[PDB]
């Protein structure tokens, strides 16, 4: 399985941490993006090194830096991150913000609620809003106060975070997550769906229910040709994105309020 680092432009430049980590014996290879590296060797565990302890990178699949990518946050914006812990994908996007606008990052499990507070002062994120809560109830708070969102990131958990039954309960639970969030968001603003699942269940079965569902709703065209290197290619809806083996299961696409 591959090991990627994205690198954390809040706080240190790509070529002065790629510089620093080559010295002390990591073997580092170029993405698709300036600020991400595959990791081809280490002598060091990759979550315990000084410079990671420090903020300077977030190990995690290449795969998983797409969703902010695709969302595409900008400065100012006012952001949802639905279901956040442990904070890879908010601090991706705090980045992407250069800790401008506001994020509310969402976890409703308590002990995780912690990883996510960790990773976000770690990574010196100060854009952020931490709420540890059940965003199907926490929504209704968010209604009721008519906070919408500009730009909201649905990244759901899957199966694999823990079958046919694990993929039939994740999948009903994925479904109520974005018709919540299509309600958080302003009108012409949009939302990525994105989940660790190839399945298609969590997949086009969720997009395919909101289109259905609703009448407000656009779904946005997303490209793979900007992906290089990745094994990614279109679901089975145009304009969404599967990602295969061997590169991390992921699939994601895009929405807008109308
Ligand atoms: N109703 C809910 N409200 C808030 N968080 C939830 C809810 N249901 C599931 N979750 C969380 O969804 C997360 C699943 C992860 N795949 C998210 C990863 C995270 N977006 C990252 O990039 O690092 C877990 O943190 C769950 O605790």
């Amino acid at each position: 399985k591959m090991q990627f680092i994205r690198v954390n432009t809040l706080k240190i430049n790509p070529e002065v941490l790629k510089k620093r980590l080559e010295n002390k014996g990591v073997v580092l290879e170029k993405t698709f993006l300036d600020y991400a590296f595959e990791v081809k060797k280490s002598p060091f565990s990759i979550g315990s090194t000084p410079e990671y302890l420090f903020g300077y990178y977030m190990p995690q699949s290449i795969s998983s830096m797409i969703p902010p990518i695709v969302l595409n946050p900008r400065e100012d914006d006012f952001i949802l991150d639905m279901c956040a812990a442990p904070g890879g994908k908010t601090t991706h996007l705090a980045q992407l913000m250069k800790n401008k606008g506001t994020i509310v990052a969402v976890e409703i499990s308590k002990t995780r609620t912690k990883a996510l507070k960790s990773n976000i002062n770690r990574m010196g994120v100060l854009n952020t809003i931490i709420i540890n809560a059940d965003m199907r109830k926490y929504k209704d708070y968010l209604l009721k106060n008519e906070i919408f969102f500009d730009k909201i990131l649905l990244d759901a958990p899957c199966s694999g975070n823990i079958s046919e039954e694990d993929i039939k309960y994740c999948s009903l639970r994925q479904k109520e997550l974005i018709d919540i969030g299509i309600d958080l968001l302003k009108k012409d603003g949009e939302l990525v769906y994105s989940t660790c699942s190839m399945e298609v269940e969590e997949n086009e079965e969720v997009i395919k229910y909101i289109l259905q569902k609703r009448n407000d709703v656009e779904l946005i065209i997303i490209k793979a040709n900007e992906f290089k290197g990745i094994n990614i290619k279109e679901g089975y809806i145009k304009g969404t994105l599967r990602v295969f083996p061997p590169n991390e299961p992921f699939f994601i696409a895009k929405l807008r309020k109308i």
